[PDB]
């Protein structure tokens, strides 16, 4: 959609599925080369890069499990390796991995929601970091990094999902400090935050993912949000007023 | 710059220098007819005009104080009876209009301050709001209001500035009724809100992240954006802070 | 409720009523001089006086519509000339005045309700200030201005209640500045604000006026909302969360 | 200082130093049944009590370290069985745990940071409840939880900060979970939120309003406040902020 991101490296965790793909789609189709990641590989993983090679961009795959810190590095050293460089992070990787009331959380289900969600998320973005800030004084623009929030995270977690509206809240929250102490280094930080009871919503319909892709185009391009860093932005129908 | 924007008819307010202008002449190069808008027109206006149309949109003028519902009223029947219809309005017009620490504020003043930012933008999107509909029911997508809010909103005005932070602040809240009763009416309603804009200038620019104001360039892109019922079909009741990491909504 | 609250000139509008009234009663009831008010003399007033006078405390009434600014200045004026001086001011005077939707909006409605619920809470404020700062330096402390606010000034205003919503937001904004460029002079600002369809508040209840009152006296009283200053406090039962 | 505190049983984490502490001794004055708690006591520990009985209420000190839900739960179990219930919980243990900028964060920092501030509060939040809820059926009133949050919690951490302000902004929002749920338990949750507390001292006390950061003493009586069924009865998910204007939530 906008023309600077034309021939740009874009790396996109859990973007096999849903809005990651969504997005994806959009990155290659504006001739950019995009990261595609995934738990494991997903069957037919060649026959999408395909479509992506086709549209006037490029991409790869890289499975990694996220919710360790060894395998954000490697999914990070994989990606450089094959385009050499970074200039946009989308961090989509996350989920509710279940839902349990209160009394029913332990460590184990903690664990996998706050791993799963935050881990990801931070260490990810600390590898990313210097090889973004490089791309950034190369072109003497701005590299950028976009991570997928929620209406949770404004709310608070839906049922039994107390860990995954917080953890949402605390990713709002830490890109606040990224922006603080990484604004000098030319990497901006911002988050696209999906709303998805049909009462509670104006519009009444759920988002679809091709509604959700767009705004993270807009937040990776220097020509369109040059100048916005530190923002969350609720596709969400009017479900929560941000 | 966005597709779907080619012969999309767009109502900007107090658009005719800064930040509203750098909307409007980026909205030329959409292919988007503009109505530009101030006080008086300046001498400038031919050729914003002429490069508007040149980028291959189109402009025309409406003089303006939206101080007063009346105008606002008659305003929107001139560009609706030039285009015969609105899809897009930018309730941009507002300001500062001096700044009065508390004890100096009189009536004259507040007034102002508010006619200036409130009432206008109040009484314009009522006025516009059945067009605005009305070309949503055509389409079967969507108009779209977009108001120009400020950081003020947020945080509070500066010195002598409280009552243009508060008038702010109340176009985010106003923005979120609207919301609710008008979804229906097929209209999105939205705000970019800017940061400061271009040895006390200086001050301010230190603690901004990106260690100065914004240029009207860069807040442009975000209206648009706000615009395209393509980019943002989906996104009604928000604000997008432009301003380096000013503040962080 | 608060030992120090003893002795207190506090100017209370719209507290013939409702909350302004519940509140008055527990500030004289804590030994304070308490200022009444109201758009027209009510019946009673003089045996509402009787009660607060035997609580330990005193009061007075003074009728005024704020509406207008001449009127704000009066009101101040006559509250300063019974007990000389104010420590705390509390705007209570507000209200929807009306339902309207918005093409229905016009210039008399409009008016109505920004004047009721804005100029008010600006001038008498402006005509306060110069005595609360005062008393503030007179007792080294610091002097206390509430203002009543709503959850409407976070989601917005109800059905017709556009501007009642947006105004009271426009209070939990003009706060803000008032802080910056005030708290220099000893005058804290804070707003409580009352959260009142039922199945969206957790509680289930409604609020009743005596359920709001204590806020305002913690937030007037300096050994407890000492280092407090800039804030709103929803009293609304997890309606909407802040 | 509020009457319907006498009797009330009260655990407070981290509460044998500044807030923790001030809040305590304080809570004595009440005359209610209050929960020391620290990873080790200190020698102190006996005068504090004693001031604490003293001033008319109880204390009782329990070591424990709140980075493992076991300890978490197995404290509960021990304040319980000393005074037979809970009506009041004050999650107050946390820390920066240090301050590494985001390439410097290793694993055993993360969870150290993570462990201190969001595992403890939930965990002991969770072991509570059942407790808590107890109570408030028998007096037919409300137990109260209230959680210490932060500034950054708002704003985003200081140097090398960043999990703890991301931290305390994941009890901001878990809060709010809590409150749909188990409002129905009888329970009310709350965050009283301080500023920065007691060269880089002195250059952020300056952009505070009151030109200083709070005294651990004047962070208190809020707590109190959202403990006091009586005062707070129908308050609940709220966040409450002392921090001289600071920030205005």
């Amino acid at each position: 959609m906008f023309p600077d991101l034309k021939g740009k490296r874009v790396l996109i965790t859990g973007s096999t599925e849903g809005i990651g793909l969504a997005t994806a789609r959009l990155f290659a189709r504006a001739g950019a080369k995009v990261g595609l990641n995934s738990h494991v590989d997903p069957a037919n993983i060649d026959e999408t890069i395909a479509s992506m090679r086709a549209d006037g961009g490029d991409a790869a795959f890289f499975a990694a499990d996220l919710a360790t810190s060894e395998a954000c590095q490697q999914l990070v050293d994989e990606f450089v390796a094959k385009f050499g460089g970074i200039d946009v992070l989308i961090n989509n990787a996350g989920g509710l991995v279940g839902r349990k009331p209160l009394p029913e959380i332990d460590d184990t289900f903690y664990d996998a929601v706050m791993d799963a969600n935050i881990r990801s998320v931070v260490m990810t973005t600390k590898f990313a970091l210097p090889h973004l800030a490089a791309a950034a004084k190369a072109s003497g623009q701005t590299s950028a990094v976009i991570s997928t929030g929620s209406i949770a995270g404004h709310t608070g977690g839906g049922p039994g999902a107390g860990l995954y509206g917080a953890a949402k809240a605390f990713l709002h929250n830490v890109h606040k400090n990224w922006v603080d102490f990484h604004t000098k280094d030319g990497v901006r930080f911002n988050i696209v935050s999906p709303g998805t009871i049909s009462n509670g919503i104006p519009m009444g319909r759920f988002g679809t993912a091709e509604e959700m892709a767009p705004a993270f185009l807009f937040f990776a391009s220097h020509l369109a949000s040059g100048y916005i860093t530190g923002q969350v932005l609720d596709i969400n129908g009017g479900q929560y007023k941000h």
